[PDB]
Order: structure tokens, then C-alpha cells, then sequence
């Protein structure tokens, strides 16, 4: 990403950038965006969550007109549109702020509805884990025993999210899809359950729970979670097929790097201390670096697809290029997809063009899975 | 407020309502925001040389990575990519002057992909030729070859081909279970560059599209965009066939429009005043308005007999506004089943054409017609 949509400040710009995204998917066209950010000063995320939180009351009111005819396709984009606006307010919004958790489930709260009004079965779910419930959504057709699909996110995403990144579309190919927050995504931290040393646990959790009709299961794992599947894919061997936006083997170098009045970070860096569950974004990086374990990656055996685009950070990059090597050195069945800026492609988790890397990811799995 | 209420990307702006409007289609159809800003980082503001150029180029980038991509056939990803390359093309169609050598060749490259994008899709879309004056004018089709459905004809105005009609209502229309047809009239689309201009009153060639169409049933809806709502108001005023009426928006008296228009540096303004002269067949724009003004007959609207929706932005002229509301009024005291739709700046579909959200107005206009026709 480096040219502006929008906004001057960097991460305000990547979110608009992002939101609008989604809007290609579900929700909001572009016309809402622009409206919604022609009342948003530049790095100021109070009236981000402002014009976010008011577009979202806007479309309840819709919602309440158009009943009356009960224009049913209608109700589910604006349900959906509402719920990704309170989303978009969301990542704004400080962990401290008593609005925080009463709109995190006014968020949820829109999304089922879209659903109900909606011709897709998904489900809310919660995956056993550690004495507690993992929130997660699950879309799987009770005739068809189809192969499936696992989407895992980074540290800026709930289950909400995997959604239109990468469940609905699978959904489309006729995958069965799960869509899970593990600890510290989410609404995890609110109930204890933080970033952990190791993902693995979590997510063999998941494929423990779930029974599965095919053995053809694939993970997906975006942002942060290409470390998460990283981890998994190591060790546990029903995972049939690994896709990572990007590939990460060794977080503790990616903090390093990367970490070696801007009011927009502020609140990120915030948000970032509540889902570690530490005082400090300080202090959660050092516990990153202090106990994050280097993935054995020599010991990957999956056909994996990587997704980088060249809008990312070289370190994220380099990691990338060297699990390609290895695999491709062993004869792993792996594909390096570059995302060009010409793509449109380019930025981090393809946010600005999904429905490309969505073509990327089930043409080839496709080709690995029915083939 | 001439097309559109808050800008997006350039100070120019009819190029930023060009803008909104490719941005709109890609909600539709091809290009995401992401390809569209990367486009635009290297146009300069009112450059329309920029403009052609960065969209060609756009074009020529995808259909490499089409030839890439064929070596693993990826029909959804193809047909993807064709689509995206097509509607790139078409952006630069826009601000290209038809004087030039190569307006006619990117015009028919953009015909070509556009029926790729379709032979690797699942639409089954036709081209057709709907004879008229002894000439065909192009169009397309997309019909049910066993189940008997309602139709929709879809027209646009003077910034239109088949191929935009297809985004604009005609792929939904057939998302819907309506057979559409999208045929471009006199003055539209490649017409003048075979001799046929535009043309004082539209109902002939609207009312050869319904001798040359064979319906399944008697359900036949017309929906006009721009000059379109003029269009599609002169020909609903006299037949009968039309059993509906949906336009966005809806005019009685286009010569007022003009005047009330047009009562240099602007390159992008030129050059698409250029392209009108070339569509009306004159040696320039002005003598085009005078065309208009001495030759444009006012609808008499107090004849049009047909439940209606008016389709119309919060960011539109107030010209068009006032005739619209002129035409509810009327309708109103007279009974007709007449909607009136105002696209509030929230709805993000205040702009000319609903471009800014077109997924909204699909909605509006799909669930009023089934009203109307069930
Ligand atoms: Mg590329
Ligand atoms: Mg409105």
C-alpha cells in the first residue's frame, strides 16, 4: 500500500482502504464509504466510530421502513452493511471505552440478523477449549458431505471478519466452512483467553470438535494467522492443504523488526495490550519476543499456497521467499502468488481486491482437492 | 450538484464523476477499488490523455495475465479478468475523441472482451442486431430458452453502449428471472460511426426493438438512465406494449434541460462535448444544442398511462429534480401507480445513475417490478 485512497494517516487510510474492500464483497458500496468519511478529520478516530456508529443507526432505520413490505433480499444488505459499519467504528474504538463490548455485540447481534434474513445456513458456534467456549461461525450443508475449509485470522479480526475474507466465497465453492476466533481474537480477551505461545492447541481443538464429512480439509490463515497455521500445519497432520497471507515461521523476528500525536495508532496499540492481556503494547511485544517458538518448517508436508503482496513488509516477504525455497528444494507442491500493485491486489490480506485472491485461492484448490 | 454531491478523488469534475461511476461498476462487475486508485495515482486532475492512457494500459495488463492464466484454465478467474480488461477499456472510452484513429479500435477490443468475458461465464448473454431503418442496431440479449418470462428492456443516454446497460440493470434484470434486452439506439454506442445519429423522437426505434422481439409474455418493462429517461418518456407516451415504467430520471422536456445546461481549460468537458457532437452527426457541440432546441419535442405527459417509478439523487440537478416531481405530481392526480424514489447522500446512491450505488437501486427497482407484474 503506498499511494492514498483517502486519508494521510497511514493506518486510518489502510482501514478505509480495507473497509471499503468488504463493500466489494458485502455491505457497503463505495458511495456509502465516501459519504460516512466526508465527516472524518484526518487521524481523528473520534469521528471515525462517530460517523461509523451513526451510518449503522441509519440502515436499523432502513431496515425498519422496508420491513413494511418485506422486501427480504433488501434486509440482509442493509443488516449486513450495519454490521460492518459498527465494525468499521470498531477498530477505532479503545478497549477502555464503555461503548466497546455494547457495540462488539451490537455487531454480532446485525450479523445473525443479516443472516436470518438471508438464504446462507451459517450458524453461530463455540469450540471447546481450555475450560472455556471459542466463538466462531460454521457453514455446512446436512446433505453433501463436501471437503472443507478453516479461515483463521491475524490480530485485527473476529469471526465476522473470515467471512467475507474468505468463508462466504468457500461457502460459494461448495466447501464447508469454519470460520473460529482463537484466543485473543475477538471478543476472546474480554473472557480471559489471550494471545497464547502456541496456536496449535487451539486449532487441533477445532478439528477435534468438528466432525468432518471428507478428509480433504484445508486451513487458511490471514495476518497473524499465517504464523497460527504455521504452527499447526507442523505438527498436526488432517490439515490436507496450508494458505497463508503470509506465511510466518518466526513471529519473534517479525516484531523485532518491525518494532525496533498519532491518536489513530494510540488506540491500535491499545486495543493491541487488551488482546495480549498485558498494561503495555510494550510489554506484549516482549512477550512476543521473550516466548514466540520458530516454526520447524523443514517438517511443513502440505501443498501450500502463498499469497504476498508488494505492499508488504520485507521481513513478512523474506519469510515468505524462504518457506518457498524449502518447499519447492524438498518438492512440497507450493505456489508463491506475488501481488502486484498493478493487481490491484496489493495490500496487506488483499483487502483491496478480494474477489481476485478469493479466484487465486479456490482455482487452486480446486485443482488439490477435487483433482 | 450537477451529477453528484461529494467528491472523491479529483477537483475536475466530470472526471470525478467518471471516477465514481468506475468505481460503481467494479461493485458490479471486474475492476475493485484497489485496481481503480492504482489507476488513478497516475492520472493527473482534468488530464484526459492521463486518463485514456492508464486505462488502456490497465487493459493491456490484464489480458497478459489472461494468456498467464490460460496455461491453467481458470474460467471464473478469466472471465474475471476479460470483464476487468473490458470495462478498463471502456474507461478510457469515455474521455477518448472519436476524431481519433484509435476510438473505433479500442471500441470494438472492448466488444471483443466483453464477449470473451462472457463465453467463459455461465451468462448465457447473445449479441443481436434489432433491424431498424434499413440499418441493425447492435444489442444484447439475455433470454430463457424454456420458461416463459417477463421482460425488461433496458436504454441508456448519451453516454452509454450495450455494454454498460449490462451492468447497469441488465445482468440483475436477469439475476431476477426477467429476460432483458439491452439495445443501443441511434446515436448510442458504435450507431454513429455507422451513420445513425441521434434521432428527434425515440419511440420508432424503441417500438422496432418490441416488432423484433418475440415475447413470452405481456409483461414488458422499459427502464430509461440520463437522456434514456427521455428517451424511454417519449416512447411509453404512445405504446401501449409497455406495461412499465422505471427511469433514473424521467424527462418530459429535454430541450429545457439543454438550455438551462449551457445557458477550453476544461479538457475532459471538451473532449466529451466532442464525442456528443460526433454522436448527433454536427461539426460541433453547439450546433448539436441548437438541434436540440429547435428540434426537441416536449412528451405529453398527461397521456403516459403506465405504473412508473422515478429513480432520482439527493445530488442530482434540480432541473431534473423538478421534472421529476412534475411527472409524480401529475401521475398522482391521475391515479397512476407512479413511485418516486429520492436517493438520500446517506443511502450513497445520490449520484446520477445511482453509479455510486448501484447494488441499492437493483434492490429498489427489482422489488417494485415484481410488485407491479405479480
Ligand atoms: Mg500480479
Ligand atoms: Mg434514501
Amino acid at each position: 500500500q503506498d499511494y492514498k485512497i483517502k486519508f494521510n494517516n497511514k493506518d486510518m487510510d489502510f482501514c478505509f482502504n480495507w473497509m471499503l474492500g468488504i463493500g466489494q464483497i458485502i455491505g457497503m458500496s463505495a458511495g456509502e464509504l465516501f459519504y460516512i468519511a466526508s465527516g472524518i478529520r484526518d487521524g481523528n478516530p473520534t469521528d471515525w466510530c462517530k460517523r461509523f456508529n451513526e451510518h449503522a443507526d441509519y440502515l436499523e432505520d432502513e431496515v425498519e421502513r422496508v420491513k413494511k413490505v418485506g422486501y427480504r433480499d433488501l434486509i440482509s444488505h442493509l443488516y449486513f452493511s450495519a454490521c460492518f459499519s459498527i465494525r468499521a467504528a470498531l477498530q477505532f474504538t479503545d478497549p477502555k471505552d464503555s461503548e466497546f463490548m455494547e457495540n462488539f455485540r451490537r455487531m454480532e447481534k446485525l450479523f445473525m440478523l443479516a443472516v436470518d434474513n438471508s438464504k446462507i445456513p451459517l450458524k453461530s458456534i463455540e469450540v471447546p477449549f481450555e475450560g472455556e467456549l471459542l466463538p466462531g461461525y460454521a457453514i455446512i450443508s446436512e446433505d453433501k458431505a463436501q471437503d472443507t475449509l478453516i479461515v483463521v485470522g491475524g490480530g485485527d479480526t473476529s469471526r465476522e471478519d473470515l467471512f467475507y475474507m474468505l468463508g462466504y466465497s468457500g461457502w460459494e465453492h461448495d466447501y464447508n466452512v469454519l470460520m473460529v476466533d482463537l484466543p485473543g481474537q475477538g471478543k476472546n480477551p474480554n473472557q480471559g483467553l489471550h494471545f497464547e505461545v502456541d496456536a496449535r492447541a487451539a486449532i487441533s481443538a477445532i478439528l477435534d470438535w468438528y466432525q468432518a464429512p471428507t478428509e480433504k480439509i484445508a486451513i487458511a490463515g490471514f495476518s497473524g494467522g499465517g504464523y497460527f497455521t504455521a504452527q499447526a500445519v507442523e505438527k498436526d497432520k488432517r490439515i490436507k492443504a496450508w494458505i497463508a497471507s503470509t506465511p510466518i515461521y518466526d513471529v519473534a523476528e517479525v516484531f523485532r523488526i518491525s518494532f525496533s500525536v498519532n491518536k489513530v495508532a494510540e488506540v491500535n496499540l491499545n486495543k493491541y495490550a487488551w488482546q495480549f492481556g498485558q498494561v503495555d503494547f510494550i510489554t506484549s511485544v516482549n512477550e512476543v519476543l521473550e516466548q514466540a517458538q520458530i516454526v520447524d518448517y523443514n517438517k511443513i508436508d502440505v501443498p501450500s499456497l502463498f499469497l504476498v503482496g508488494a505492499g508488504e513488509d520485507s521481513e513478512l516477504m523474506r519469510q515468505s521467499q524462504v518457506l518457498y525455497d524449502n518447499f519447492k528444494q524438498r518438492g512440497i507442491d507450493v505456489t508463491l502468488r506475488k501481488f502486484s500493485s498493478e493487481s490491484g491486489a496489493d495490500a496487506h490480506c488483499q483487502v483491496n481486491n478480494f474477489r481476485l485472491m478469493h479466484y487465486q485461492v479456490f482455482e487452486w484448490l480446486n485443482h488439490i482437492f477435487k483433482k
